[PDB]
């Protein structure tokens, strides 16, 4: 035999429909609840290696009364998915914000009962060597495996934790230009899916 690399089709991944719809998608379930203080997630004309543009995940820097423990983000039910195989889910992952971020992705999959089935964190300071974009370079892969089981559907979830292992104050950070400036915002392009047959 030969090991081939297969994928296993992200709907939108590039968010082409998502940037032509300016964040309306059948497949993208975005989290938030802006005005509500849940965060904001739309569409940026950003992205990794030129298609589409890039779902924008922040806490807008003119709405104050944000619950900065939201996690904010977008999410996608996805089929297919080979059963009892090590599936590799990726995506590109844009922080701006430097090694100081406070910003963290907290990404990966859970099953037909909402039940985790790999969790993983990554932060920008750990990005600085990673595969990256073409187009905008702040793009940097990110990655997780697991294994399906019996879960040839699966949620991919892509959100993003704010001070996840600090305790700053909401006070603090919304003195932070993190937020004053940037919306503690991050990017976010090119889902994949693949595994070895």
């Amino acid at each position: 035999p030969t090991e081939v690399t297969l994928p296993v089709e992200v709907h939108d991944a590039q968010f082409v429909d998502f940037r032509a719809n300016s964040g309306t998608s059948d497949v993208w379930v975005q989290h938030e609840g802006s005005s509500a203080g849940f965060g904001d997630v739309g569409s940026s004309g950003d992205n990794a290696f030129g298609d589409g543009g890039s779902a924008r995940v922040r806490f807008k820097k003119d709405v104050f009364n944000h619950d900065f423990s939201a996690l904010p983000g977008v999410s996608q039910v996805v089929e297919g998915l080979p059963f009892n195989t090590d599936v590799t889910y990726s995506l590109y992952y844009c922080d701006n914000k430097k090694d100081d971020s406070l910003s963290t992705l907290y990404f990966g999959a859970r099953d037909i009962n909402g039940n985790a089935i790999t969790e993983e964190y990554a932060h920008v300071k750990d990005l600085s060597n990673a595969p990256q974009g073409t187009n905008k370079t702040c793009f940097k892969k990110v990655s997780t495996t697991f294994n399906t089981g019996n879960n040839g559907s699966v949620e991919l979830f892509a959100l993003m934790a704010i001070d996840v292992n600090g305790t700053m104050t909401e006070e603090e950070i919304y003195a932070s230009s993190q937020f004053t400036s940037n919306e503690l915002e991050v990017r976010l392009d090119e889902f994949s899916l693949t595994y070895k047959g």
